[PDB]
């Protein structure tokens, strides 16, 4: 249980999408979660390099209730691009 948030609980509201397709924008991600949601920023790695995993991105949330609500939508998968249960949690717990 909290009692009261910290500064540093704002910067892990961050949802690590990996799974996703080779050809994904980085707003597919943030639509994908808009529906529900809303997203702060997109910092998807610009993954062209063509020999890297080519499935991953980092979409920053406004709201800490919405990364529970991202690892619901597991079994979605938008053209093709499904989304793993991952968070961007840390090995930190106060």
């Amino acid at each position: 249980g909290h009692m009261n948030l910290t500064p540093e609980e704002r910067d892990a509201r961050t949802v690590f999408c990996m799974q996703l397709a080779a050809r994904i924008r980085p707003r597919d991600l943030e639509e994908f979660f808009s529906t529900v949601g809303k997203v702060r920023d997109v910092r998807m790695i610009s993954d062209r390099n063509s020999r890297r995993s080519k499935g991953i991105a980092y979409v920053e949330f406004v709201d800490v209730s919405s990364v529970p609500l991202a690892i619901g939508l597991t079994g979605q998968r938008v053209l093709g691009v499904p989304i793993i249960v991952q968070a961007s949690q840390a090995e930190k717990n106060r």
